[PDB]
């Protein structure tokens, strides 16, 4: 029952895909029964939707959770506070963080503070088989996250989208079709590094766009 698993706003917003969420629940049970594992932990799978739907001002889109055991924590790109070294994508994100914003290197890879402040860290696919990158594509997550993005875009509220998962022509449509949605283009991914990602200034440009739409900027500062 969605209201059990996600925040009040999110439970209402995701009502249309409530059965598909239940189905993914049956999928993950079937995987354990079949002797395959999944990440992140069951209690972290919908973690992105445990922060207030109404407060979201930025969407960061990834593709799939980290396939390495102990990395995936149910926020796109985030890792648990004791994870070191950081995955490549997150080191790349943090290099852009310091360059764009001028802040020092974060103390750890926990992006929880971004989530608390209205950054939706959403992966298109919300589970993965450990050590098998992108193993859960086409298992039914795509409809769920599409609806989430659709719902978010439909709010009479400012939204900036950052696309770090390369599915631009998949996602540009839903978003472009909302009232007050700005999409950061182009769509370099963290692993494209110095071929487009570094200097993309996603953070400062999100804040310029929010203030331009009469919204408060995000405080991007991590501890
Ligand atoms: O394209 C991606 N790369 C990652 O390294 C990653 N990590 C994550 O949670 N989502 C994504 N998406």
């Amino acid at each position: 029952p969605l209201s059990e698993l996600v925040e009040r706003g999110w439970a209402a917003a995701l009502e249309p895909v409530a059965d598909q969420v239940a189905h993914m629940g049956q999928f993950l049970r079937a995987e354990i029964a079949a002797g395959r594992r999944y990440l992140p932990a069951g209690s972290n799978v919908l973690r992105a939707f445990t922060f207030p739907f109404d407060n979201v001002r930025v969407l960061i889109v990834g593709q799939d959770p980290y396939p390495t055991p102990g990395h995936a924590v149910g926020l796109s790109f985030s890792v648990a506070p004791d994870v070191r070294p950081w995955p490549r994508s997150l080191a790349n994100i943090f290099d852009e963080y310091t360059a764009d914003l001028g802040y020092p290197l974060p103390s750890n890879g926990d992006l929880t503070p971004w989530a608390q402040r209205g950054v939706l860290l959403l992966n298109r696919v919300l589970t993965v088989r450990p050590s098998n990158p992108a193993s859960h594509r086409g298992k039914g997550w795509e409809a769920v996250t599409e609806c989430a993005i659709r719902a978010l875009a439909a709010r009479a509220a400012p939204l900036v989208a950052i696309l770090w998962g390369r599915d631009a022509s998949t996602l540009k449509p839903m978003l472009a079709a909302g009232n007050c949605v700005a999409i950061e283009s182009p769509h370099p991914s963290p692993l494209s590094a110095s071929r487009g990602f570094f200097g993309s200034r996603p953070f400062s440009r999100a804040n310029e766009l929010l203030v331009g739409m009469g919204a408060e900027p995000i405080d991007w500062r991590l501890p």
